[PDB]
């Protein structure tokens, strides 16, 4: 009870880059002549996030030296990194010729394993990060200057300037979105582009060296970053997060010049972006933010005896539920009783919170029982004259269907609970035809990016068949699923509907 | 009882590379002219794995800060590495001539001592590794630029760029297979190929230096890596692992060019792959994952008195068995009783688990005996009004017969328990002729790689003689054995049957 | 009782290299012309081994995190190294001329102070070593490249590659024999051969510098290595070890070429091998492997009162012996009684070991006496209704007579206990003429290497005189002795008898 | 009583190098022409040794992890080094000319401050040393190689090899004599000989620089080394040690060549050896080797009451003596009584040592008095029905007279106790004329090295005058003295008598 409470749960991240999506052009200008072949084999994403909701202070103690706020860690550390990004287990490739007259579409590497950690609204704030700003190392410079007195007469004055600094293969570039978001980009600085991976300058041999293509670029890379948030002491609301496990897949290129045969890398290499987005909606009224661990009010009357309470105020003795935060109580340094569920309000023995005195049924000085400033007959058990309900863990995560982009709003489900799709051959808008939202324990939203443009939820197969969506004008097909209602969400950016979220339980 | 429980047991690894398997070609194009001689002498594999099944958190405590999962360590560390790989105690060799006109088939070195750690299905996940991703060291660059004012007039402007980075002889290259697997390759970077081991450029002297052939390449190398897994909190199932102690045996080559006599190494050197695979099937219902150490319910009636319980629900007082996890109980922070065997369910004093209260027979406040929210006559001992059953150790390991490759499925033994071999001169498929599965305490599956192709179980000598398998079309003969039934396994890849597993006890 | 038990005892190593053995040739081709002179003076071997038999875990505790095995340390550390190897206190030498026309047979140095640590059979395994595999340090490389803009016009592009690595004078080269053995070779890498110790290239002066002949090569070197073994939890047997304090004695050579007078060292220098072997037979049933310290069952009846027990099962109260492991008992975490001698079995109050309950006579809660789940009259003392017997030390070591090589088998002494020598002018085989094995408290096996070839026990002087062995065809005479029966051992390799071991007490 | 016991006592070392001994030749070939002058002024030796006799383990505890032996430390450390060696407070000198034609007999420096630590016999062994063998630092090598592409065309390929290692001015060279001895030589490596101290190569100026003649060579040097011994657990005997505070006094030389005037140093410089030897005879039966501190058996009868016991067995209550080790008792972990003097045997309440039980009179549980498995009348005090006698300090040291060299034997004093000198004009042998060994509390053995050769006891002035020795044929006179019998010692090497030792008290 003397330790900081949290809610710790890994958010499993899985996304398999099928060769249909991996299939890019095999040349720059000879894309049609060179055909199309995949560039990533067995490309799978598994970056096990360590996302925890926590506070940065205790409760009830005078002498605040660390400011009171709400710190949100959506982060990677030593004990949780996942297997990692993958494009190809080895640097596969295939030489081509003209129909730059040479090309080596080497199996993909990535420019940056970028992360975007966004929260839409201003209910919270961002506080710090783990790389502690854009990390700067101390440089150093040397200046030499001398003259020679040579008798053979020679007198030469030379002066050279030195500069040393510590580069990295995959350094960190941190970019802050706004007061509630920050993005991390590991852009390539050492051996950056195809020009930098070049081996010689002035015979036909593979000119892309394997040694300088580090294992961190092709084999596996694990994430490592923290973001810590902030908010008011008495803030309430809900904000949808976007935790992104994102990469920049791109084939290496290299070509010869009609001069010496010089292997010039391409700066304009098409770096396709593929992602995998995770979202968790947070309720800042959670019992994690109390600062003290719950303690229940024991009842000796019957078998299942913990107070299941409602917002009305009356007390009824009922069964005990682990995650029903209304069946245990905090204990404060003011001596009163605060229920585990709601520390924004508090139990009153007179009501809204204040500094009253009769709010107390303190423990026995000595053994473990309760005193007065629980006499009740077995028939009633009501007020008259320990254990934990661990609500400090999160429920099952609900994956998103489609893609996350653009402005986000929370739709209100209609009285009929019918989902309306205002789309035809072209997708314009959706909202809450009519689809019945019952009798379906497993949804299958087979979709991708529409041929007209953008990333959308081009189809929503509603099997019991309510096929609300077109399928004849769809590009690369990233299909997902979600097994099983409270309400519905949407992620239409401007005029294209991509994302959806179903909150259950 | 306050420490994290585990199951610790070395998995002994033994594999002797006989000269029959070691026999490779003695040249590149003169293989028939130069005959065939072995390249590894006394080549034996002993890499004592330290495989332990463990969890990453406690039980019953509020304030989860380390996420709850199941962490599987199949790893090497300081206190367990084994003797190591071996090809030849010294760099033996023999010069040859034409009939590149020179060759030195030096006693084998290895490109990489690769490890593949695979789990087939998605019931679990991978969490971290010991080399913490592909390790990247900080680089550094220096730029100098200066001009000279020489009066003898001379003015020269020179600018040079420096680059320093820390190479290793046997560095680590980590490649992640999928969300439940990762592979470790120590490919050669410093003194990589036969070209790199070259000593001079432009007399007949041994041109492969011994100094740069480090002892880690020929004498002995011990493994050093960790893999740590992950899964859901309430996951159950069975997954077959593949722990591989694998090397890449290859003779060194070097040859002269008909020009100066230049010793050019061969990049296309045939690097034969030989392995030794270890598999252990895990049951995620194991009592290792409880978080609290078992405590038994003492009976003072008779001599051998620990509750041997079944799944029916009735309680009978019987003898005590060390590894019968049904004869002791966990103790929780909820105060109830959970049996050591099954923490997925729990003992109920009313049943499925819940947060009830009458589930308690708590210890005496003071001395060591049991109270109420064990009065029984010596005649019955049933309910009326400490010690450990160490099930935190694994049983004897059952070695595999053949090789592990391709898709894996678990066969169901037939009612007659007859093993059927649907193979003739060519192996097509097997499954569960008819072989009686009784009366044989020692199997001898003498086999190898079939001449038609691939690695198979070409023969299964069933001695009591049921010789189910051909022997006239078999390549290098790696023969194994297995001494002594529950069920049977198989490892047929596409159309070729290689592996088999017999779970006993 | 809370600490890991061991058996610690130095194994004294002594071997004096007499000048008769040290006498090698004084030249390469002029051996007869240059005569024969000794090359090592006062050459004595004393490398005090620190050999200890120990386990790697406790007993009776649930939560096995370090795997249970049997770890054998045959090792050198900081507190035990011995005086060291010695050939000559100073670099003595003598110039010679032709009858390469010059030679300096400098007083011997050694190529390697090699150690072989061998165990014949597979009852145990090897687990780790102290140099933690062949130690590899991190290398580093630097590449520079620049161009000059000189106006006097000059433009030069230069590119140089750097390589740095940490050599040692006497580095460590570890070679693993098999799953129960490993060998350590400190071959010379820095100033390796006579060529490397050379001082100049192009007057008659001593050309072998003393400064680069380090004191570790001629004056003294102490050993430093560990080997740690492994075995099954319930393994029993006996394996003979071979702890070797071995060197490679060799005179330095150097000669001039008939050109400039260049001092070319000889790569083909004859490096004679001289050794000193130590063997200790281990019984894995030793009381060292219990994990808990013995505690005796006190008897208050008579003066000398500790239970001397046999394998029959009956209990008789008799005198107390320090090393009679049958006169004390372990105490377990199961609460029962296990005797100190045999933890493979255990005391039973009903017998073979199990998890019974009536096996207990637990101590008093409070003072120090014994209770029930020792009432006996002084007349009998038998069962009716603390101190240590330190068996955790080894007995006196028995030195070996001759040499250790080839296959090893344990002979069974005949009923008549007569030793038969099936050898004449040439040694063919021995085994158990007839020699009476009694009445001799001191054996004198004066022998060496036979002139016909190999290292043998060429003679066995049996003084009471039974001279079983020839002496007219013996080379360098390394004579030993052994003072004082259970059984007899032998070490005949193929057809030549060298070693013998006499286990007493 | 829980700490390791020792016997700690400095051994004061004093030896004044008088100018009579310091007087060497003033040239190489002009010794008679250049006369004779002293080279060391105020040359005094004071190296306070820290010699302690100690053990390496406790007593009575099971679980031996550090091997049981007897460790002898004859060593220097931080808290005890002495003032140091001295030849001259400043580099005095005097130029000379011919009658190499120049010489500068600079005030003496020393090649090595060598130490020899010898024990004659094999009753003990050597175990380790403080410099932990001949110390070897890790070397490093760098190889660079590059080509230039210069257009003015120039193409140069250069390759250079680097080598770095850490030298010392006075490094340590450790040489091991045998299994009971080791010698330490700090031979000069940096600025080694007169050639190395040279300043220029090609005016008459002092050519021996003062800066490179470090203060450690002329002003003062203190010793720093440890030697640690070993022996059997039950070894008894006596061995005479030779602790040597020895130097190698030598004048610096330097001379010009009749060419340029080049100052060539002399490699053949006469390095005279002067010493100061310390010897202490050890009795391995000392009470230091018990492992437990003595505790006495209190008697309340009379004033001076501690049991003075003899070897007969009877007990008599008498006075208390501090260093009479027979007046206190050890206490063991077996619970018995062992006397402080003799732990080889032990007190028996039945006798030779065994594991009996009635050997116990244990202390009171509670207050401090003695119980039974001391009732006696004041008249007798004998057996019927704490404090320390610190014998863990050594007595006064007896200096040696003469020199220590050659074979050593212990003479047995004759019945008449007459010392016989079998020497005349030439010393042949001595042994035990006739000299009465009484009435002389101060001996004066004025002697030195005899003119015939070697270091001897050329005279023994026996003042009460028994002048047993010649004085007309004696070289440099190192005279000593010894103030004040048990027995007598001698140190005749082959046929020349040098040393003598008188053990008193």
């Amino acid at each position: 009870t003397n330790t900081l409470p949290h809610v710790a749960f890994y958010i499993s991240v899985n996304r398999a880059i099928s060769d249909e999506e991996c299939t890019f052009n095999n040349s720059w200008l000879w894309k049609n002549e060179k055909g199309s072949r995949p560039f990533c084999k067995d490309a799978n994403i598994s970056l096990i996030y360590r996302v925890n909701l926590e506070r940065s202070l205790q409760a009830g103690i005078v002498g605040s030296a660390t400011p009171d706020a709400k710190i949100v860690r959506i982060s990677l550390d030593d004990d949780s990194t996942g297997a990692g990004i993958h494009l190809n287990d080895q640097l596969g490739y295939r030489q081509f010729g003209a129909s730059y007259f040479r090309e080596w579409s080497t199996d993909a590497i990535a420019q940056d394993y970028r992360f975007v950690f966004n929260a839409s609204n201003n209910k919270a704030q961002i506080l710090k990060t783990f790389p502690v700003d854009n990390i700067n190392e101390k440089f150093e410079r040397k200046e030499v200057s001398g003259f020679e007195l040579g008798v053979t007469a020679r007198a030469s004055y030379t002066q050279s300037r030195w500069l040393t600094y510590n580069t990295q293969d995959y350094r960190i570039e941190r970019n802050a979105k706004n007061a509630q978001a920050v993005s991390f980009t590991w852009n390539r600085q050492q051996y950056a582009t195809a020009e930098s991976l070049l081996n010689r300058s002035t015979v036909n041999t593979y000119p892309v060296d394997v040694n300088r293509i580090s294992p961190l670029s092709y084999a596996s890379f694990v994430p490592k970053m923290d973001v810590i948030y902030k908010a008011s002491a008495t803030e309430t609301g809900s904000t949808d997060f976007i935790i992104d496990s994102s990469v920049n897949i791109r084939p290496i290129y290299n070509g010869a010049y009609k001069h010496h045969q010089f292997y010039h890398g391409f700066e304009d290499t098409p770096r396709r972006r593929i992602t995998k987005s995770a979202s968790f909606t947070v309720d800042w009224d959670h019992p994690v933010f109390t600062g003290g661990r719950p303690v229940n009010l024991q009842l000796a009357s019957f078998n299942n005896r913990c107070i299941q309470v409602d917002a009305q105020g009356r007390l009824a003795a009922n069964t005990c539920d682990s995650q029903q935060s209304a069946q245990s109580f905090i204990y404060d340094q003011l001596g009163r009783y605060v229920s585990a569920s709601n520390t924004k309000l508090c139990l009153d023995g007179e009501q809204p919170c204040n500094q009253n005195l009769t709010q107390r049924w303190e423990w026995r000085k000595g053994t473990d029982e309760l005193t007065n400033v629980l006499g009740h007959d077995k028939q009633t058990g009501e007020l008259g004259l320990t254990a934990y309900t661990d609500v400090f863990n999160a429920q099952e995560s609900s994956p998103i269907l489609g893609y996350t982009q653009g402005k986000m709003n929370q739709q209100r489900v209609g009285q009929d609970h019918r989902l309306y799709v205002r789309a035809g051959a072209a997708i314009d808008a959706l909202g809450s035809s009519s689809v019945d939202l019952s009798g379906v324990k497993s949804i299958t939203a087979t979709s991708g990016d529409f041929q007209y443009g953008g990333q959308q939820l081009v189809a929503l197969t509603f099997t019991y068949q309510q096929t609300v969506g077109s399928k004849a004008y769809v590009t690369n097909a990233h299909e997902d699923r979600f097994d099983l209602i409270t309400q519905l969400k949407i992620w239409s950016d401007d005029w294209l509907v991509k994302g959806v979220q179903f909150d259950l339980n």
